This record gives structure tokens, C-alpha cells and sequence, in this order.
């Protein structure tokens, strides 16, 4: 303890009780925008920090790249130093090819734990579960911006190129009727389980991993004003010591 | 397709869109008891059925015995038939000795997948989830009727006995912050995910797997009208074929 | 220690050195029958428990529901308590569709650990297998009472139900040349080999699980009075403390 | 088919309805010696072979040396070829020191998976496990040449030296009362069940795996005449194409 | 095919056949200044791309932040692209505390396959190895620019903060003799042997894991040249289509 | 410690520096012939023991028989007592039938670990990886020698006879590009890292598994001088206690 965060370089007074993690700081930026003041706070390797204020609440937007084990560092070093809730907003594909298309929205309760970073934390038997506090939010921003969710469980696998030699299951988990493939939820949840921190999740469809062999920017402004707005609801509670 | 269902023993149009399973088919009775009318089915095996009525709807309420696979005969051929809505409410002990003391009730949202069953219908790396909506009306139920409710993960061990060989997981699961553990629940979570059949469940603190070595029916009362309750609420959105 | 048994809620005084288990507590009324005299115990959920007296000796006659976990907690309260022979009699379904056909006995010596409850208890490298003695004087009652039977390994699946996306082994161990499917006889072997306690079983053709898609009473008498003669054949040695 | 067996390097038509099996070839030679009369049939690699005459049958006395993938392939190579009945004559170490001591003779009927070959052929859910016969067979012999024998379930493990790093198992099993430890039964029993074959199995104890840290040719030679009368006595049955 | 590379969002005519992969695109920029000349290709989320110029050839530095599924997508568009050779420079904790110190540089040939992407390619009994060739001129390098470097094994685990309930194995590893732990290198070396691209990786002392509870920079000069040498050697013979 | 070595049954004072390990014992003695002198040890069931000498150094030459389980008791004796270098020269059949055929010569790095004994020693994530240099020096003798020879990943597969029920997953690890399949070289890998000790193999093929169903001398001759001058140079470095 001094001024740690490994990785996302910055103060443990700075973490909030509340954080949106997305996947690309990129986008970060693009978050950083909609709010009505921010404070950048650190950028290290794939991890941008920002102190956003929405609606009269302070909240991180922290990103963890693409995949789970790197992730997996970003949001073990935020509940290790105090978060209470985090969401994340991203992107997925389609595992239900003619229900939810290019631009649907998902609100996920739980994923499939195709990593392995979880499985080195818990026995696979485990659920990766949002909470449900954290989901009903979430669920009732989307109603009152009057915007179309859809509602699921989410595969998180960490392979994004499937292979000539094993099966992929993801048709496997289609049949199952998983909505929708990403790659890093399955962690967030497990790891907050772990932690006694509330976690959960909304999506933007992509596309489809099933046909990659063959607008939604005000989708994406829906999105995250639902997350931003969830946050902001979700910090009332915590604010004030 | 006639009079079938083969271990239920009562006919496909006797099968409601919501059904109340728990697994003692005594308790089948005293459940039976509070309810304002009742039809009984069938008694098969561990099987005892019944057409409860209560607030003006009408639903089942089926015993599954005790473990998995003898429950798993039971929930299936229930969505196979077209239960929608499917609560279990029963008995678990307390992962977390001086919180969750005898008595209690909780009202689950996931599970540990330590059966098999569900393991030969889909891989491990699947989640055992209830639904939303039944876990929001069972939560709101228990507050309009004015008693305390943990909320939670449960784990479903098929070992009630543990073995002087292998780990028992048991603490590494109460570690890990699961609150109770029972016999059935993530297998009724695995099949209605994969049936399309949203389910729930109920269950109050018997005791303590970690201090065996060493009134509630009040609460047993409670457990019944909120999970009774539930399901008259359930039922309503379907009543009209 | 007082008036025990969990689940039988029979005295451990009560249990004698030898045990016949059946799966349906209504077949232990079809088998309170056949003998001489009983005595009946106590019914408590799906355990049915009875005192059966039959050529001279007693031995409970008491029945463990359908599925291996909660088999298991039955077989679990009886060596615990003092069975030193546990045989069981039941149905299965014949994975050799032309040589095994519905009425057919078997007399098992293995079976496929297929539940989850063993491997809880021991490593699945481990067999699940009868004793010698307890299959050697099933076998020869059936040829003193002249009536036809085969031997064999059977399938203890836990799947009863099976799905449309994982492979069911099923077919598998019918090339590998197993005869009958069933849900409880492994359990039963694997704990008896960890408690020491003899076990052995007999099952009738129920169907095929094959052929779903598309009198028995008189061997059902046969199978009994084999089981029934076995008992009383094996309770001979330990009659007298 | 011309004049295979590619690893015995003997012929098709060499190979009788009932083998004897020991792993080391210079134990072939000393079993020869007790025989009314033999036929030196082929030495290749680890694979001496041999036709044994004794009591007026003859059959093969073979070896497969140490460890179960090259054990397989002399066992593979019987049975696609025309081996009835196999009984492997060996050593082991006890598992239980103080009742199974040097110089003891097991008569085993099942064993404990612990290679990889079998696993690679069926699923390890599968029992290893003799055949009655051949164990009821083995076991009387003994009892006409009155010699003391003690029967159980070995373990067949594959790592003969145990690590500092993973725990080996042996004193899991041995809690679990498994009797003795070998190398190659559990693969032996498993091809069998595959291929048709009635295997069997005894085995005079060496020493035992847990006090390596700190006469008997009498009971070799017990051992030799309890399996060569066994053979004898099984292969009467076929005795006539 | 177009202008493709969906994450490196660079062209297919921009992939070099050598390639230097990095974690922290920081440090793309810190080797971007040591070479003779250099073109910026593209920074997308984690993965900033840029063609090195380093004695007369050209190669590739391009950054796959932490971790194994988002580094292994890195990978995958490189080799489906055209990279023949893929060295990965980086950090790495050590494993063996009093001969592996803080700054100490390791040229490793193989790996722990301690991800889940490589498992979802191909199945865990598959070797993570690096090729000879790399992993020679690499080793020569150092020998030529007269710098201490030690060889060996690296585990790649994907949980960078172990926990209270699950056995992390590095201590397992540690007595193995696997020299350092790392992130992202078995998923290169199994990718690159699925889709025919020579792998190496050489990686300096950052800390050991077993002590957290408790200049370098000539060295990291010295690794980036060896490294750089190695490329420039290693892209000698494709230069020219 | 006396005069043990209990499976070679040599001294302890005659486990050289280096050790040339083959399956067959009668091929101890093909090469045996070619040596400039030798001195016989032993020769205990599959494990013939011998001195040899060869351009002015000395070195073991002893054989393991088929299969891992086998071998591993042979190579663990060789570490325990001091063996620093262990090569291993055998046969192989070809997964790649069209460009490594009949008499085709591999020098092996890395293997697939389809045994069960290494398993048992470490956890399967680990790497069966030759050393380097050892894989360096008989790679360079094949040039001196001016012989042909691939380089390649070894299956080593404790099936020889494939079944009907499981996948082999042969087919598996030729898309995946392994070269060749052979029983013993992954266990010789790992446990040489276990115990510190150098290793690597070679190789003839003898045929192709896939078309079973359907001089090379010379090649042998090769293949011998390449291991018995790599030997040599081996023993060279060690040669003065
Ligand atoms: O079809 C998909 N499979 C896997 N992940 C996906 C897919 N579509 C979107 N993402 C999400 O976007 C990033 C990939 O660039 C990943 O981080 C994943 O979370
Ligand atoms: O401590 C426990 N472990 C496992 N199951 C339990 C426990 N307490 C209650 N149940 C529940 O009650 C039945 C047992 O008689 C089981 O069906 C299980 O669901
Ligand atoms: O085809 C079958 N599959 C699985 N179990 C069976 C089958 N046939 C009979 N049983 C036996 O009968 C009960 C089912 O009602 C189960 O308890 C099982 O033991
Ligand atoms: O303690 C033991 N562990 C494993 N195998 C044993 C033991 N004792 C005897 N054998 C048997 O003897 C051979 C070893 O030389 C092995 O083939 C094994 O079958
Ligand atoms: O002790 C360690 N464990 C795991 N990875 C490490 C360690 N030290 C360095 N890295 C390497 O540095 C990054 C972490 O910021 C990871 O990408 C990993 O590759
Ligand atoms: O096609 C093959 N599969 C497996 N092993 C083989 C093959 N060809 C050669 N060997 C090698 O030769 C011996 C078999 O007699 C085995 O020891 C194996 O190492």
C-alpha cells in the first residue's frame, strides 16, 4: 500500500464504489464524452482510467482488453481496493442467428466459464452469475429510455478463431439457448462472487461467429446511456463517506 | 401420447403452466393443507400429485424424493408436457454457520453442479441459473408478507454422506461464499434453461453439514405462502387456453 | 445414537445383516407378500423399511427411490448402522436388444459408474463390483429353482432422459458389450466395497432405451423367490448374536 | 492372416483356447519345468512363448513383461486371434501390511484403472473385472490343494516409483481396501470384456509400496499349480474343434 | 480479403515474414527507437503496429497485451496472414528464487499449457515448444554480444493473483524445474505448431511470485538487441518475393 | 544402496554419464556389434544391460521394452543412480504418409504425453520436451554422417491396436502436424526434467498406423552411428571422476 494498482496505475483512493469496465480505451474515451465531467487518471498498457460524473455520482470507466486472464487483473485489482459494482458494456456476436441480429442489445445474468483463469480460482461446478440487483437496474434503465433488450446467458469463450481439429461447442451452447458469445463476463462474475462484489453485463450485437463466411452507433449511444445510468442509480447508494 | 407421463403417472392435460415441486410427498399434504382447494392425481413411486388451487389460479404440486436423478425424471417429464414456471421448495443446510442459522430462509438464484445428470445433458462450463422473474416475484412475495429472506448460491451435492478419502468441497464452496447446500436445485435450473422453462427455488435452513458431529414450522409456514403466493402470481400471466 | 436412522427413521437396532433394497415402496408391499411373515418398520418419504421373514430368517426389505443420490443416502444409513449384505432387486432396460428382451433376469457382477455420488466417495479408476459369494448363491438359486438367467455388467446412467446435444455413451458401452441400463447399482457396489459390506443385484428387462421411439409377472415372481432364497440363504451365517 | 502375430511371433493356429500370462519371460521357463510336457513356440522382444501340457490339456503359457501398454499388445494379440480365457500369474505388493504379508496369494476379481491404454479404449466410468467362472475356478483349486488364499481388488498402477510432486494414490486406495498393487490386471480385464475373453488373475505378494524405505518359493510354487490346474481345468471345456 | 486484419488493422501485404511481439504497446514505441528506421502501421485497442527496420531487414513489432486469449488472437491473425517466425520478448516472474534473480534473462523452448485457448486447438497432451532453430540463433546472440542468459521451461499461467481456495500450482512447477512464469507463451508456440510458424521467446526477470508478500534497464537493453538480432538474422533467408 | 539397480540389476558404479536406451534386447546386441568393444552387465526380464565403448569414451546401451510403464522403471533406475544424458533410438510408424515414409530417419524434440505414467508424476500441462543440445548434437552427427533426416513432434500412444468405441486420436495430431507415433518418448522427457537429465531420441519409421489395412537395413545402420557418435560426443564432456 503507498499508491499501488499494479496495472491500472492508479491510486486505491481513487476506486470508487462503483465501475464500468469496458474492453477497448478507445471507447473509454467515447464514454468520456456522453458524461457531464470526467478526470483521466492513468493509461497503462490496455488500461485506461477516468474518474466519469453522471447525474450527480463519480464512478470509474476502467478497460481490460480482450480476453480473460488480462481481464482477469483489471477487475481482481478494483475489488481487491474497494469496487463494489461493476458492469461491463461491450460488444458480443449472435449465437441465435434469427432472434438477435447486428445492433440488439443484451442484458446477461449469466455466462458459460470457458476461460481458465476462474477454474484456477474456483472448481468449474461454480455458476458464473450476475447479481440480481445489478440486473434489475440495469433491465429498467432500458425501459425507461424506451429501448428493446433482450435478456440471456452469454458464452465466454476464449477462443474467438475456432480450429479444423476440436469441436467447437458453440453450436453445442446455441441448442442450449445461450444468446450470445464474448470473452471476458464468465471472469467478472466469478471473481465478484469471489470478492463479494455485484457484478453484470450489457451487450451490443456484433455479429455472428456462425456466419463469418458469408444505424447501430445509436444502438451503441442506447447502450451506453443504460450502463452510464445504472452506475449512476447504483453509486447513489454507497455515496457518502 | 395417451394418459402417459411414465413416472408422474398423471396425463399430459393435467399438467399446468406452473408446477410446485418439492420432495417429501408428505409435505406434498401439509402444502395440500393451506391452500383453498385441491385435486389429487396420482401417487407413483416417490411421486405424489395434486392440482393445488390458491388465490383463483390453479397449479401442481409434485415431489421429486431426494437427489438428482430421481428428481431430474420428474422436472423432465414436467417441460416436456408444458410446465412453463417451475419452483422447488424444500429443505438445505447452512454453508454459513453464525449468518444462516436454522430456520432461515433463502431464496436461490444459482447453484454448484456437483450432480451428473445435468452434466450428460450439457458440459460443466454451463451456469445453473434460475430465472429473473421467478426469483423477483418469490423475493417481493416474502416482503409483502414481512419476513426476512437470504438471497444466494446454493450447491447441490449428490453427497449427503462424506467419505473419509476424498475432499469434500464443502468449504471450499462456503469460502467461496455459496450460502446453503441441497440435493436438487441446479438440476431443475440446467433442464428448464435447456426446455425453456423458467424455475426457482425456496428452501429452509435445517441445519449445518459442518456441525453434525456435535419453532421453525412458524418459518415452514412463512416458506409455503410466499412460495404458494409465487406461483398463484406466476400462473396468472398464462391463465387463458 | 438413540432411535436414529435420518432417513429410514427405522432403529439401528432394527437393522439386520441382511438387507434387500427395491427402488418403488410399493414393490415392497408386492414382497412383504410372498414371505412368511413381517413385520412392518416405518415409511418415510421414498423409504419404505419392513422386517421380512422368509425359510427360517429375518432380513429388512426396504426401498431407495429412483437415482443414485438418494439411493445412495439409504445403502449409506444401512452399512453405517450394521448390514453386512445388501442385495439389490429392481428392473433395468437391455442394451443387447436381441438376446436380452423384456421378462429376461440378469444377475450383475459391475456396472458403469455413471453417477457422480462415487466419485465423491472414491477415484473413478476405481470398480464397481459385486461380491463373488453374494452373486455365486443369487446364480445358483436361480438354477435350483429352474429359471433361466443372464449375467452381465450393467449401466448405472443417471441420465434417464437422454438429450439432443451431448453423446449419450449408452450405444458405447452396448459395442463394449454391457447387457442392462439402470440408475442405482454402482452406488451400491462402490459404498459396500468402502464399508465392507457385501452387495450384489438382480434386475428384470424392463424395455430397451433404443427402441422408445417405437406374463412379465411370472418372471417378476421368479426374481423375487431368488432374491427372497438368497437372503435367507446368506442371513444363515451371521443368525446368532 | 499368413503367419502373423506380429509382436508373440507365433502362429494363428498356435494359439488354443485357454493362455496362461506372466510378465517375466524367464518365469515361463520355470513354469515349463512343472509341466508334463511343452512346445517352445517363439522369443521376440519381451514375448516368450510357449505350449504348456499338463493334467491332459495343453495351452499357452506367454509373457508380457512390465507394464500395461505392452502387456495390451499381448493380450490384444490373443484374443483377435482365438484366446478363450486368460490368467495372469504374477507378484504384487500389499496394500495392507499387516494383514497381507510376503509370500500371500490373492485370487483378484477387479482392479483399479490406473493406466492409460484401457481409458483409450473404453470410458474410465467402466469396471475392471474378471470373470466369475475363472475366479470360482482359480479359487476352488486352491482350496483342493489347500493352500490359504485371500481375494480382492488390486490396483493396477503405472508409476512404479512415485513422485515428489503429485500424490500418488496407493494409500487412497488402500483406505478404500483394495487389496494389492500390480501393474498390468486392470488392462487385461478391460480388453476381455471387450473382446469376449474370461480373464482372471492371482498373484503371490513381493513386499508392499509403503515400507520400500525400511520360504516364498514354497507359495511360487503353490501359485504355479493353482493356475496351471485352473487352465487344465478351463480348457477341458473347449477341448474338441 | 481486402484490407483486412480485424484486430493489428493492418494489411495482409504489411505482414513481414518475421514478426516481434511484445505485451505493453509502450514498449513497442522503447524498441521503435533502438532500430536503424522504423513505419507506423496502425494502434488499435491493445495492439500498435509498426514495421522495424534493423540491419538491411525488415520485420514486424507489433504488441498482444496481457494475457493468453487476446494475445492469442494477436497470433492468429499473424499466421493466417504470413508470419513464418514469432518471437516473443517480454517479462516474466521467476520460479527458481535463488538462481533466477530480478534482471537475469531466460531463452525458453517450452512451456506450461496453463491457458484454455490452446486446449479448445488441441489437447492438453500436446507439447508447448518453441522450434530449435529460433531458439538457437536466439541463444547465439547472446553469446556474441557476451550476455548471461539462462535456458528453460515457462509456465504460462492465465491467474496472475492466485487465491485462499484452489492450489495454485507454481510451487508444483517450481519443484518440476520450470524456470519462470509467464502469460501468453505456450499459446504462440501451440498456435505456431498448428499453422506451421517457427515460435521463440526470451523474456527478463521481473520478480519472483513466492516473495510479493515480502540497473535492470542495461538488461532490458541487451534483451531487445538479442532479440532484435535474432529477427533481423532470422528474416535473412525469406527476404526476397 | 548396495549392489541394486532392482529392475537392470546392475551396479550403481556402472550407470555411466551417458546412457543409449533402445526397446528390444536383441537390437542391445545389433549394436553391441558395431561398437569397438563392450562389456555384457546384465539381463533381467526385458532389461539387457551392456558397456559400450565407442570412439574412446563409454556408455551404457540398455533396453526398455514396449510401452511407458515399462520404460519409465527403466529410465527412473538410470536418473536415480546417474545417468546425465539418455537417448533413446527406436522405431516409429508415420502420421504424415506422404512425405515421411519407409525407413525415413526423425530426430524428436517434443512428444505427445498419451501415457498415464507422467501424469502421474506431473500434471498434464507440462511439456514432453528433448534438451536442446543433445537434440543439437545428434541433429549435426546426421550432417557429418551426410544422412537425411526430419525433425518432428512424436505421438507417443499407449494404444498400439486402436478400438471400435473411442476416437484415436491419431487422425487429431497429424492435422496438427506430429510426424510420427511411437509408446515410450514423451516419459522419457518428462521425467529426465524431473530428475535433471538430458534427453532426446531418434527414430526409424517402420510403417504408417493409417494403412494397416492394406533396405531399410541400410537406414538402421544410419541411424545407429548417428546415435552411438552422439553418444560419444556426449560422454566427452562428463568423462573424469
Ligand atoms: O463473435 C465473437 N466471438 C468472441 N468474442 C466477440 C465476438 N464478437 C464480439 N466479441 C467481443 O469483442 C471482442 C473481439 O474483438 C472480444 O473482446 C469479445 O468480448
Ligand atoms: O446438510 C444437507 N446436505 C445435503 N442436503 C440437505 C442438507 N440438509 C437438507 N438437505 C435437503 O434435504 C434432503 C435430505 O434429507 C435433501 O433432499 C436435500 O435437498
Ligand atoms: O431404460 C432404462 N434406463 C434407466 N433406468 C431404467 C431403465 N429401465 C428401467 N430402469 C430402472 O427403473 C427405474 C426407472 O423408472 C430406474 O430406477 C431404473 O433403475
Ligand atoms: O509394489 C509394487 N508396485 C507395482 N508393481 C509391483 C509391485 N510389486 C510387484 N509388482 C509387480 O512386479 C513387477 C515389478 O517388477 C510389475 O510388473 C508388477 O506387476
Ligand atoms: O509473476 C508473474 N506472473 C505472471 N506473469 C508475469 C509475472 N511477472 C511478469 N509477468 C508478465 O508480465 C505481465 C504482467 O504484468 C504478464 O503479461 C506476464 O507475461
Ligand atoms: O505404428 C506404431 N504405433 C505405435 N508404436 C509403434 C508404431 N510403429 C513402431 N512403433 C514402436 O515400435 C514398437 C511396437 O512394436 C513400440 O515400442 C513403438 O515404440
Amino acid at each position: 500500500m503507498d499508491n499501488l494498482l499494479r496495472h491500472l496505475k492508479i491510486s486505491k483512493e481513487q476506486i470508487t464504489p462503483v465501475v464500468l469496465v469496458v474492453g477497448d480505451p478507445g471507447r473509454v474515451d467515447k464514454i468520456k464524452v456522453v458524461c457531464d465531467s470526467y478526470v483521466d487518471l492513468a493509461y497503462n498498457r490496455e488500461y485506461k482510467s477516468v474518474e466519469c460524473h453522471y447525474k450527480g455520482q463519480k464512478f470509474l470507466c476502467v478497460s481490460h482488453g480482450v480476453g480473460s486472464a488480462g481481464c482477469a487483473v483489471c477487475f481482481e485489482e478494483l475489488c481487491q481496493n474497494g469496487a463494489k459494482v461493476i458492469i461491463r458494456a461491450g460488444s458480443c456476436g449472435s449465437l441465435q442467428p434469427d432472434l438477435i441480429k447486428r445492433g440488439d442489445i443484451c442484458i446477461c445474468n449469466a455466462a458459460v466459464r470457458e476461460d481458465r483463469v476462474s477454474h484456477l480460482l474456483i472448481h468449474g461446478d461454480f455458476p458464473a452469475v450476475g447479481d440480481f440487483d445489478v440486473y434489475d437496474t440495469l433491465n429498467k434503465c432500458a425501459q425507461e429510455l424506451n429501448v428493446p433488450v433482450f435478456n440471456g446467458i452469454s458464452v465466454s469463450s476464449d477462443m474467438y478463431y475456432p480450429n479444423k481439429i476440436i469441436p467447437s461447442r458453440l453450436e453445442d451452447y446455441s441448442k442450449a439457448n445461450a444468446a450470445v458469445v464474448e470473452m471476458e463476463l464468465a471472469t467478472l462474475m466469478v471473481i465478484g462472487t469471489l470478492r463479494k462484489v455485484k457484478t453484470g453485463g450489457i451487450l451490443i450485437v456484433d455479429g455472428c461467429p456462425f456466419k463469418w463466411d458469408e444505424l447501430v452507433p445509436h444502438q451503441l449511444e442506447n447502450m451506453i446511456k443504460i450502463a452510464l445510468g445504472a452506475c449512476a442509480k447504483l453509486a447513489t447508494k454507497y455515496a457518502l463517506e
